[PDB]
């Protein structure tokens, strides 16, 4: 690109304050040729092929943390390639010939090089390389783009961390879907040499449309319809390790998923249009309860068969594409001995994959959907309560929102099981505690947001003003000590949700038929807090001063 040379820049955005502590991190480039297979003069070769290269790697720790930041400064990064070492050694090797061996120097996945790069602080650079000013611009992209405009503008690439920020802004809208091809084992066939196996990723609806650009090969690229992984040569378990960005629309990402194509590259031309993709896996970027993919690894499995049938979203999507999958079917269809033949299509070859969602609205949670599926996870939702508990707070501040008003409607649709209010209150003091935590202190704000404008509830401070009398009444217990206590802790907005109930049943029924009943309450949790306290403090010194606080 002869527009880019002068504007080369690339700045790493979300770099938190514990990114900076890390205590090593390296500035890593992946060089992968593209284009023949062979260097070989003579006959037309497979262009467009991408093959490993080498890794430039340099030790930016102290970079980042700041100990050395100046414009003029051109780190050369030194540039180690992979080692095709067997053309220089070999002329000199006499009186004792007992060899019998392959070239491997192309065949090595870039992480082996990426790995020997970083074990070896020096790098056999040879004079190639690459320059660059490392410089690190405190904030977030918009302070950068204002206090540092002149090194870094608006036509100055952007970059996002592999994770979460420590402060996740309200409205911090994304679906970063960072699909890692990680590795995958392709068995040869009737073929001697390893098949050239590529990842030639197709993201597809369920009507088998491929979607154009939604796969992104990096950042400072636009996206494309179909990213092609690294051309390995002859290679029986080629690892990729090929970080790139996938951005559907969270709505339609829904709708959503890709399809994976392996295909095999011949060292020539023809041969390599003339082979269609052997295997073909997918993976559902959402599972079958209405959650989107889980964060973590995904065992794709290889098919093979009729390629009309392997392409057609109407059959190979209803396949069962990751291992895991395989198992689920294979045992659901052991109690049920109607119409399940397993296929003998299903072979060895298998896909692995890391999807890294950094997402705002996408849901990772069984249990968060059941409670959000009440009304029609009626059976589930003493369970749901129960393990909605180990359920990380990253996703729940996703939808608070929703969470709060499934709980409330949980409280006003059936109050009558206590067990259920118990298990609410208990989930929703658990909810303060890790929002009123650093990391989601700022979801505060907009928690408080649904209390003045979006809480819909007349008479669940009646239940939850119920729950927490029957805490502080029942203080002296051990397994309740923790209990009361976190909602101890959890306190203020507590009441300002009963405050808020109470108020709406004040102004949809004018005057409040039961306020001397509510102030009562008030009076009798008051008189509770005073038998709790009176009680000997040697059961309750750090409850008692935590309700000081």
């Amino acid at each position: 690109e002869i527009e880019k040379l002068n504007n080369l820049q690339a700045v790493f955005t979300d770099l938190s304050s514990m990114d900076l502590i890390r205590p090593r991190v390296s500035l890593v480039c992946q060089i992968v040729r593209v284009g023949h297979m062979e260097l070989k003069e003579g006959k037309k070769h497979t262009c467009g092929l991408r093959r490993p290269f080498g890794v430039a790697v340099m030790d930016i720790t102290d970079i980042i943390h700041g100990k050395v930041d100046d414009e003029e400064k051109q780190h050369f990064i030194p540039f180690q390639q992979i080692a095709m070492e067997t053309y220089i050694r070999q002329r000199q090797l006499i009186m004792s010939p007992l060899i019998t061996s392959h070239v491997i120097g192309e065949n090595e996945p870039l992480t082996s090089v990426l790995n020997k790069v970083i074990a070896a602080k020096e790098v056999n650079h040879k004079g190639q390389g690459l320059w660059v000013s490392l410089k690190l611009l405190p904030g977030d992209l918009t302070q950068v783009q204002k206090n540092f405009s002149h090194l870094v503008d608006r036509s100055t690439a952007i970059a996002r961390k592999m994770g979460f920020p420590e402060i996740i802004l309200p409205g911090d809208v994304r679906n970063d879907i960072y699909v890692t091809l990680i590795h995958g084992e392709f068995d040869k066939g009737k073929k001697k040499t390893p098949k050239n196996v590529e990842v030639t990723m197709s993201v597809h609806d369920e009507e088998g449309k491929l979607l154009e650009k939604a796969i992104h090969p990096g950042a400072g690229y636009e996206g494309i319809s179909e990213y092609k992984s690294v051309v390995y040569y002859q290679v029986k378990q080629p690892c990729w390790y090929e970080t790139v960005k996938v951005s559907i629309a969270i709505e339609e990402v829904t709708r959503c998923h890709i399809r994976f194509t392996f295909r095999h590259r011949s060292s020539q031309e023809t041969r390599d249009k003339s082979e269609r993709a052997f295997g073909v896996a997918f993976v559902k970027l959402m599972n079958p309860d209405g959650t989107t993919l889980q964060d973590g690894r995904h065992d794709l499995v290889v098919y093979k068969g009729d390629n009309k049938k392997m392409e057609d979203a109407k059959f190979y999507l209803t396949l069962p594409g990751t291992k895991m999958e395989m198992e689920e079917k294979e045992l659901q269809a052991s109690k049920n001995l109607v119409t399940f033949t397993p296929s003998k299509d299903s072979t060895k070859d298998s896909f692995q994959i890391a999807t890294l969602i950094c997402s705002t609205k996408l849901t990772q949670n069984v249990d968060l959907l059941g409670l959000l599926n009440w009304r029609s996870n009626s059976q589930n939702i003493k369970h749901n309560l129960k393990k909605l508990m180990e359920v990380d707070g990253g996703e729940i501040v996703k939808f608070l929102q929703d969470t709060l008003d499934a709980l409330f409607n949980i409280m006003m649709e059936m109050s009558d099981s206590e067990t259920y209010d118990f298990l609410v209150f208990d989930a929703l003091v658990f909810i303060i505690s890790l929002i009123g935590d650093i990391k989601f202190q700022h979801f505060n704000p907009v928690l408080e947001t649904y209390i003045y404008k979006h809480f819909s509830a007349t008479l669940a401070y009646v239940k939850l003003s119920k729950v927490l009398n029957f805490y502080v009444a029942n203080a002296d217990d051990s397994s309740k000590t923790e209990l009361l206590f976190a909602a101890l802790k959890a306190l203020k907005y507590l009441f300002r949700f009963i405050i808020q109930s109470r108020v709406l049943y004040l102004r949809f029924y004018g005057q409040s038929k039961d306020g001397d009943e509510f102030n009562n309450s008030i009076r009798q949790l008051f008189l509770a807090f005073n038998m709790l306290m009176d009680r000997p403090l040697e059961e309750a010194v750090k409850i008692k001063g935590a309700a000081l606080k």
